[PDB]
């Protein structure tokens, strides 16, 4: 059984045994849009539950639109030149306005990103910065929810105007979906806030997890961030497997997300009858596989299909290595995953990044990792709480030698771009 997985940007060409393993668990079909960015154009006319961008910006001084950073890959060209034309017809000069990099805590986008974030045109022609979690002094206070969560959201964006977000909605290993609200909370809030956000007492709940809005703490607190600092008006997209965009939602920050995510709800779900003791699955390839922190969203997202005691194997191309010196850090601190988890639990201290290993420690009370990468040495993967082997067909082989001949096989190509489930009936 011959399979592509995702991998860097090259895919990487696997072949699993055909008595052992499932048929591959993929996003279900539906047609691409033939021309995106003309129907972004007809949905910025006709938006849900807003009016007109056009009618919207009418007046406004100023504009900051909020996009993703690398490890996303919305296709911003085809989003923004609808957005920037509006706001040209509108009357705001393009120095009135900011393309701001909603980063969360990630390192800032470099130049050469931008470029390939934005296109070359854009990213010269109207003026782009990054947000930095770690500089409160770069943040306004705008209130503490109910929960104790201090909102502080990037000055740029709470003093503009006319406040617009873009995103993609994908399944998110703590957030149910990415999109929406969450280019707010957290991609232009600070530490102060995302540290508690992101802190044990939401993550650790069942429905902090992929595919869950409903019932999930970490949304219902996000949207209730987002809420205290605004957004005028959202464009969010879908995409297939190969990349193509197969839906556009415009308008309202929480009625247009809702819309985006009933859709990708009937394509996105892979059920199979039962979980089983050896999944293979991938981090969906370049650019969210660049670092072993983001490769995490891959073993997370493989977790409802494995058995308890099971295997995941997975492959990642990890070009840009393991993460943040911070998220590094913490794997020198703390040689085991449980005293990792004690030291959280405590809340005493809060590190960047910490979140991540949280994650990893939830993959590992349930399964074994095999990992398969050449973007770092196998003797610092061994570090990182996985097995490093050298191959996928080897990890594969190891595991139904370990688990005997009853175990079977199931493969995710797209990774955590999939929501696998099981359906007993
Ligand atoms: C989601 S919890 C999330 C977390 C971080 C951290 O650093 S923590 C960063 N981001 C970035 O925020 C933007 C919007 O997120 P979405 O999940 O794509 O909707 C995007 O640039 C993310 O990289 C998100
Ligand atoms: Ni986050």
């Amino acid at each position: 059984a011959r399979v592509t997985l995702d991998y860097g940007k090259t895919g990487l060409n696997v072949d699993l045994p055909d008595d052992r393993t499932l048929p591959p668990l993929t996003i279900r079909p539906a047609p691409p849009l033939d021309d995106p960015e003309a129907e972004v154009v007809r949905c910025l006319a006709e938006p849900i539950g807003s009016p007109p961008l056009l009618d919207l910006a009418r007046g406004k001084r100023s504009a900051c639109i909020l996009v993703c950073d690398i490890t996303r890959p919305v296709p911003n060209p085809v989003l923004l030149r609808p957005i920037l034309r509006t706001l040209h017809a509108a009357g705001l000069a393009t120095q009135d306005i900011l393309i701001l990099v909603a980063t969360g805590l990630h390192r800032p986008s470099t130049p050469a990103e931008k470029v390939e974030m934005l296109s070359e045109e854009i990213a010269r022609t109207y003026r782009v910065e990054d947000h930095y979690g770690t500089r409160l002094e770069e943040h306004t206070y705008l209130g503490t929810t109910p929960n104790g969560v201090p909102a502080w959201i990037d000055s740029r964006y709470v003093q503009a105007d006319l406040k617009i977000a873009t995103g993609l909605i994908e399944p998110h290993l703590m957030a149910g979906y990415s999109g929406g609200r969450k280019l707010i909370c957290p991609g232009i809030a600070a530490f102060e806030t995302v540290k508690l956000w992101h802190g044990p007492r939401f993550l650790e709940h069942p429905l902090a997890d992929c595919g869950f809005l409903e019932g999930n703490p970490v949304h219902e607190e996000n949207t209730r961030i987002a809420r205290m600092a605004g957004c005028d008006f959202i464009v969010n997209v879908t995409l297939d497997g190969a990349r193509r965009i197969t839906s556009v939602v415009a308008g309202d920050m929480e009625q247009a997300f809702l819309k985006g995510v009933a859709f990708v709800e009937t394509v996105v779900k892979a059920a199979v009858p039962a979980p089983v003791d050896v999944v293979v699955t991938s981090s969906a390839g370049h650019p969210l596989d660049l670092t072993f922190y983001q490769a995490v969203k891959g073993l997370t997202g493989a977790l409802p299909i494995v058995k308890p005691g099971g295997t995941i194997v997975i492959a990642a191309a990890l070009a840009e290595g393991l993460g943040s010196p911070e998220f590094q850090s913490l794997f020198e601190e703390h040689p085991t995953l449980e005293g990792f988890m004690e030291a959280i639990l405590k809340e005493e201290s809060f590190t960047v990044d910490q979140w991540q290993l949280e994650e990893l420690a939830k993959v590992r009370r349930k399964a074994r990792v095999k990992f398969v990468s050449d973007g770092v040495p196998a003797a610092v993967l061994s570090r990182c709480h996985v097995e490093p082997v050298a191959t996928v067909e080897l990890a594969v082989a190891q595991a139904l030698e370990q688990y005997g001949p009853e175990a079977r096989v199931a493969v995710i190509p797209k990774g955590p771009y999939v929501l696998p489930v099981v359906d007993p009936t």
